[PDB]
């Protein structure tokens, strides 16, 4: 059915505050691709501890869905056109400096679609 995948990675962001919502640099397509994403796997690393409290999605054009941990898979992104760029967006709600920071060294993500 015209199965494919593709892959990117990046650096994430550095939120030195709680109370800050960050988006890293969209991940998307290094080669031509067209049709429906079916399951997506991601993975992100920090550079020292995660804050307790971290809320972490990624996010495509219209959805969002939910990470727990620092690898894992989803089918939330079902149907959603595989052209689309995904974004990992983070917060730590509340106010206040974040000690330490969160440095996201790397985040990525391998999208596998259909025709």
């Amino acid at each position: 059915a015209g199965e494919g995948a593709w892959q990117d990675s990046g650096m994430g962001v550095t939120l030195n505050y709680r109370g800050v919502s960050a988006s890293s640099s969209p991940l998307s397509a290094r080669q031509p691709v067209s049709g429906v994403m079916t399951l997506v796997a991601w993975r992100y690393e920090l550079n020292g501890p995660t804050p307790a409290g971290l809320r972490v999605r990624l996010c495509s054009q219209s959805r969002c869905v939910e990470l727990d941990g620092q690898s894992g898979t989803t089918h939330g992104f079902a149907h959603v056109p595989a052209v689309e760029p995904l974004r990992f967006v983070w917060e730590v709600p509340g106010g206040g400096r974040l000690i330490p920071a969160l440095k996201v060294r790397s985040n990525q993500v391998i999208v596998n679609y259909r025709h």
